[PDB]
């Protein structure tokens, strides 16, 4: 069988399924940034930013680390960077 | 600006955001099939299948043609076939 690979692809799709959330990906691509910085750069309040970052994380698209009172997020790997580039190609059509 | 490329990537993500809908993509990859056949192969009723095919179409992932009383769907291009392969790689993690 193919599953439960497809349920996780579904989680990838869910993570991608918000246009404003995709701004975060462009911002992190490339260079890890703190939540505060990501919120400020995208004009999102801290709650919205953190919710969207969680959504990206559940889809396996970003990783996080805690340093002091801050949290730093980055694009999870090259495959994710290739994926985000290619989905923009597909979208461009 | 990047948009409204990102709103369409969001539509791509939305199309991908259903695990059972992704079975359709595996089925069509590769070889175009009629709605009836896709419904039967995936165990979906005709309404569910057609709804899921519409969802795939809005995300630019499949194309359709009408032949008589039937409708045939296929994967929209190579970039979509590469995309679906790569998202499974990303998901596999």
């Amino acid at each position: 069988r193919k599953a439960a690979l497809l349920d996780q692809v579904a989680r990838v799709g869910k993570a991608l399924a918000n246009g404003r959330r995709l701004q975060i990906l462009d911002l992190l691509a490339q260079g890890e940034r703190a939540v505060e910085a990501i919120a400020t750069a995208t004009g999102m309040n801290l709650t919205t930013a953190s919710a969207n970052l969680q959504a990206l994380k559940s889809g396996g698209l970003v990783e996080a680390r805690r340093e002091g009172t801050r949290q730093y997020y980055r694009i999870a790997g090259e495959d994710v960077a290739r994926l985000f580039a290619l989905v923009q190609v597909v979208a461009d059509e």
